[PDB]
């Protein structure tokens, strides 16, 4: 029952072809090898199931590469896929949708959540124990920042911010003196998506970086970010009431949780957003917070389009889990994201 | 003679399958027909020649992507390849080595110019007249200080920086009050190449970043390098200098003209460099300095291989000219770099 | 109960005595009679109080000489005297501790706040409505930063910076652009006190400038200094935070308010200090900032040993008030200053 | 016949009554004890010949102190003093004029060689073998620059440079690349010798420095000045060809030689020079150039006030000479000195 290297880098050729493939090397919880990821040397990469009993293919991207290296979001959900291709080793059995081109890619939106990006989140102050100093440095704009910022500019909406926002860092919060306030004007915003860029090289001039990295400061704001070296967020929770009472969207903008759902119910829902050039807020759940990203697309043979708002790098088709018709991650997301 | 749209990109898949392919728009001195670009999509480009007088193909990549956008060196190379296919138009007949693996690829090395790089470079002050504000960002650390520091990651030397430079801005500088004086104490340095990885993400800590920004910011200043929103230095006769009297390379390192040799001879010079496996410090001559670049490894089949200090983007092999057996574009180089 | 002119002459030399003098001319808030400065012509000075029912010696140097010109802390302090002097004119009755040799002058520790001292403060970019240029020239240290920097070096500690630092400028400062955030990175530093003299001429080489001037440029940013032509702080509350957890000094370093003590038990705490070898950062308290100095002695007879970091004019022995047994310019100290 | 410390110490006192005296430590050639220097504590100095041949007072001052370390010319000067007062002890007999106060000091000019003064000289580039670097810092303006300078503000002229001036620096010269040609356009001046102050503190703004460096650059060309840590010139007759061609002072100004005179007419000289408010540029020829001074007063008894060009220190009377009635350091100067 089980899929070893020779046979996983076979499955991977056979389902590039139906060539020279390195493989990535991944660590702590993706260590072992109840999975393996191929970056095809041309372009491309290719997510193997280590065990039969598993799906076969678990995510691809014919272009690009993999990785998960200081990618949380991205490792949070290769966990799943693992710590689930596990729960499917209980059985003996072997393994037994329309189509949407990347909604983001077709406006070449590519967000980071660093420089400039992170051009105003707050300035690390402290060192955590046991850590390297990034003192004087921006913290990072948090995922669910950038999650949420790609869909916002994706729909370019609002050009007027609704209402302000405030909210007070964690106190068990290592890299700031507290107490410590942030605030968001957003009521007297005027975003000016002609200088939000759907993606920045880091040559722009200040017209350009001001507008993004003040999105994004305010939407961290709006979403409570623990910012530092990295940046964490409840997720789906903030980020629905945010999108509707401070930026001013739809109130069909609402919250969905994956244990609420029957898979093919619950695909029906993200299906039924993204035929409506509806990019969908996604997120597993983890201690540090929402490990989130975005789906905006599928290949109509069950995997959807992810991009993990690191600017490309991972990005691709995968499969919402490695699960055998169960962990789900806690897994969540918010819908009906629209003007 | 003329070699149009179809044909063009009918000789590109014919070299690669030796798909799809977008064509890429570059404008300025690069619009025209002269020469055509497509970016395969799976991945990798293909350069071709718009006219049969001139060679066929140009440059190509198995990866990654060709683009010229904001990127100066990279252009002002494209330029030379075509105000010289024209060149080749003289004539009425048609057109009629060993292998170096990427020297710095194998090393993992891809620098950049601008953040965490130009961490140290000078904030620029004052606004160019008729051009957006850059006031508050750092100088971008300029080509030949990215070309030069690679090839010294690269060699990991030294340890110790040799001697101290200092040099007076331009005056004629839009983006600094004058005078403007820059001082690099080199002469007290301890280059940690631990700490100086081959390429940064910008999640590094302080640590890391700040070595890699001030090896860039000490180079840069040892080439008296003219700061603003895009840098720019003599080149060559700066950087053979400053590697030797101010990093302590061996005196081996010296300046090269292409002017200097005949095609054959100038190739054996960079040939036998590879071979040494020692890369090839190279640049364009045009008013505003030396565009620069790496040449770090050959196809073989009389293609050298490029990084032109933009992290990847553009990178591969190309020709060091479309002449036809002659604007050199007043090339030269800078070999012989080794501690 | 006036004290005029000849009378206060008289009652210099005759201190003096217990000669030549030449009188002082302070002028705004100095302005008046209210008190009267001689400077002796063979070397010293003595200070008067024009008003018999304030005590008639304020203060005294057997050498050197007192001015106040541009010198702030120094000024301020001479106006609290006088805004005091004033205040004993409501009585009607005329006016009714062991010896410390300066500490600093032991060690010849005489700091200023120009060059080579700020040769690491921020380079001033903006000019100052109704006011001259100071732009291209670096800030001044500030006092505080000066009077805190001559304690250290009397400790020549620490020898390694314990915890980073950073801040932000003051947005309504006009000398700079914003936002600034300016960074120390304290804890990597290595001070060599043998580099950091006690004092310097200006003919120093580079290792010695370089020094003082860092170390100056990290004890400034430690209390948020707001850097310009002239450059102030909060003083005593960034003082005692920032010598305890960025420069690693004793937890008994804290701060003591003149106005929590009787006139003999804030003395007393003085007096102490100075028993142990053991300079005090002293200052008063006005809008602009901390008007710092350093109190490293004591004449037995009442007076204090003040350095007003100013290289050693107007140094001496001074009042800690001209009260008569009652505004204390809400003076405060720093105390317990040891490794 | 020699004079042993407490008797050059007795002797000192004795002078100054006709008090607590610190002994100076001189090193190099003024080593040994054929002469002794007392700073007096309460201000003011004595220097004392350590042998009842030569005279017994060499030099004194009321006020201020003495000190010769890192100041070559005034250590120039005690090296004659002392080879000198040997050339006394060839015999066996023992030792056996109007008034003029100090001229610059009665308009306040006390300028020196470092910053702001030499704010515009050339920055250094090169480190001197076995000497720390200065690299970056500006050159010393020099003595004969700031001599002249000093003698220049007191008359406050030229309004306007009347002739441009410019040399080549010596190849010798290791803190500077060669060539090395050096320009002052002095014929395009206009000297403003309201923003020239007699003095600067450092904290003046930058059209008071900027107007002093200037003066400074430009004499310190006009008379082919050896740039470095610390800087040299000729002296007497490049300082008066300079100050008539290039600065339009009167044809009167001329050089004289001390071996040219007796020593009764040498004095007359100078003498007469200072009976009509004019200062006298004064050196001492070394191999490194003139050491060079100011002479702007005499004591009446035999006597000269000196100005060393340090901003005051060491500042006093002194003796042309402790000859008995000749090693003379082929002294010169240049007189005549006025518009």
């Amino acid at each position: 029952f089980a899929r070893n290297e020779k046979e996983a880098k076979d499955s991977a050729i056979t389902f590039i072809q139906k060539i020279k493939l390195d493989k990535v090397n991944l660590g702590g919880e993706l260590s072992g090898s109840n999975m393996y990821v191929y970056n095809i040397s041309t372009g491309g990469f290719v997510i193997v199931s280590g065990d039969k009993r598993s799906p076969e293919i678990l995510g691809y991207s014919t272009s690009g590469s993999f990785d998960a290296n200081g990618k949380e979001n991205i490792a949070s959900f290769m966990e799943s896929y693992v710590e689930q291709i596990k729960e499917n080793k209980k059985l003996d059995t072997t393994y037994a949708q329309p189509v949407v081109k990347s909604l983001l890619d077709s406006k070449g939106i590519h967000y980071n959540q660093g420089n400039p990006y992170n051009l105003l989140t707050p300035v690390i102050e402290k060192v955590k124990p046991g850590e390297q100093s990034f003192v004087g440095q921006h913290a990072a704009t948090g995922c669910v920042a950038t999650a949420t910022a790609q869909i916002m500019k994706y729909h370019n909406y609002p050009n007027k911010g609704l209402k302000d926002y405030t909210y007070t860092l964690s106190s068990n919060n290592p890299y700031f003196n507290h107490p410590k306030n942030l605030f968001a004007a957003i009521s007297t915003r005027q975003y000016n998506w002609n200088n939000i860029l759907p993606t920045y090289s880091g040559r722009e001039s200040n017209v350009q970086k001001m507008a993004i990295s003040e999105l994004m400061a305010d939407v961290g704001i709006s979403v409570d970010m623990d910012y530092g070296p990295s940046s964490g967020s409840a997720g789906s929770s903030r980020v629905q009431r945010a999108l509707k009472e401070n930026f001013g969207y739809n109130q069909s903008v609402h919250q969905i949780n994956r244990g609420d759902f029957s898979k093919q119910d619950w695909e029906a829902q993200i299906d039924k957003e993204l035929s409506q050039n509806q990019p969908v807020y996604y997120q597993g759940v983890g201690k540090v917070g929402g490990h989130a990203f975005v789906i905006d697309g599928a290949d109509g043979r069950n995997f959807y389009h992810v991009n993990w708002g690191w600017g490309g790098v991972s990005d691709g088709f995968f499969r919402l889990d490695a699960l055998n018709p169960g962990f789900n991650g806690y897994q969540s997301a918010v819908v009906g994201i629209k003007p």
